[PDB]
């Protein structure tokens, strides 16, 4: 109920789940750069459907041109800023999401891979861009998984937070992700919650430190199947909210979605409905996938421009767009 948005994908293509990013394989979702009209997609998502936020995935390697550290490559950053500007131009808040799965070329940050300082370095740089702009949301990392020690990960997430506030991004939300692809179903049981609860801003507070969770509606949680099989209320959103509520904390579902089919149209609705009902502890959802996926993409949410007239896909126009 505070935020509803969609992921505008493209700069994350060529990012594997092992933190390796074919930085050549990135494909910006903007006209220019020979991609879809993500700026247009965003104008329509705000003006016609009432969306609020966009998640703009991009890889570490893209940001730095292949270097596990914080020295921002300006050519690449020019393309990615253009998207952030397009989102800000659409009149919406904007999640800058590093899509690396807590890894850089197969090796886990803090735990074999780059150090917490290499990573913090990155976030200082990013945060120094955009510090004054309070419409930005700092998505520390997309979907950590198979991470052996979560206290250590919370520690890496802490360094990032500190880096970010030290660049003077003192107003913004920072998302903090836990384990098992940040699955909401296991966020509390697997240990992530009570480790990330320890993460604080420099002044000792938890202000604007929201948890990041993902949850899909297909059998295995993969979000690769077209048929939805659940609304995750009983096994994820209810337990989570219980925990969040009594702990004084809030979460934010940064990835969800499903096929453009009847089963999804029902379950996705029950889910969005429930999220709004629990708006005190959830801040919003962001649907996985517009940007430049091809028309038939199983979880596609890409609208269509017929001479200045935007058609949504089934699932957006039914359940996912705030209107109605």
């Amino acid at each position: 109920l505070q935020f509803a948005g969609v992921n505008i994908a493209g700069f994350d293509f060529g990012c594997g789940s092992d933190g390796t990013c074919n930085a050549s394989g990135a494909w910006p979702p903007l006209t220019q750069y020979y991609g879809a009209d993500g700026a247009g997609q965003m104008k329509h998502f705000v003006d016609d459907d009432g969306f609020n936020v966009f998640r703009l995935p991009v890889g570490w390697q893209f940001i730095t041109d292949g270097v596990a550290g914080g020295d921002i490559d300006e050519d690449n950053w020019a393309e990615y800023d253009a998207l952030v500007q397009a989102c800000l131009d659409a009149g919406a808040s904007c999640i800058v999401d590093v899509h690396n799965y807590a890894r850089f070329n197969g090796e886990i940050i803090g735990q074999g891979g780059p150090t917490n300082q290499d990573f913090a370095a990155l976030w200082s740089s990013i945060a120094a861009k955009y510090a004054d702009n309070d419409k930005i949301i700092f998505g520390v990392m997309n979907e950590p998984h198979d991470v052996p020690d979560i206290n250590l990960w919370a520690d890496s997430v802490q360094a990032a937070v500190t880096a970010i506030r030290q660049a003077g991004a003192t107003s913004q939300i920072i998302l903090l992700p836990g384990n098992n692809w940040t699955s909401a179903e296991t966020f509390v049981s697997n240990g992530s919650a009570d480790a990330l609860k320890k993460v604080t801003n420099p002044d000792g507070s938890v202000t604007n430190l929201i948890f990041d969770v993902h949850k899909y509606l297909d059998s295995d949680n993969s979000g690769t199947h077209e048929e939805c099989t659940t609304n995750n209320i009983d096994n994820a959103w209810a337990p989570l909210a219980e925990w969040l509520r009594c702990n004084g904390r809030q979460a934010f579902n940064t990835e969800t979605g499903g096929g453009n089919v009847a089963s999804c149209e029902t379950f996705m609705c029950q889910q969005v409905a429930y999220q709004n009902a629990n708006s005190d502890v959830f801040l919003g959802y962001v649907g996985w996938a517009a940007g430049n996926f091809y028309q038939g993409y199983v979880l596609g949410e890409v609208p269509t421009d017929t001479n200045g007239v935007w058609t949504d896909t089934a699932l957006v126009s039914a359940c996912l767009a705030p209107n109605a």
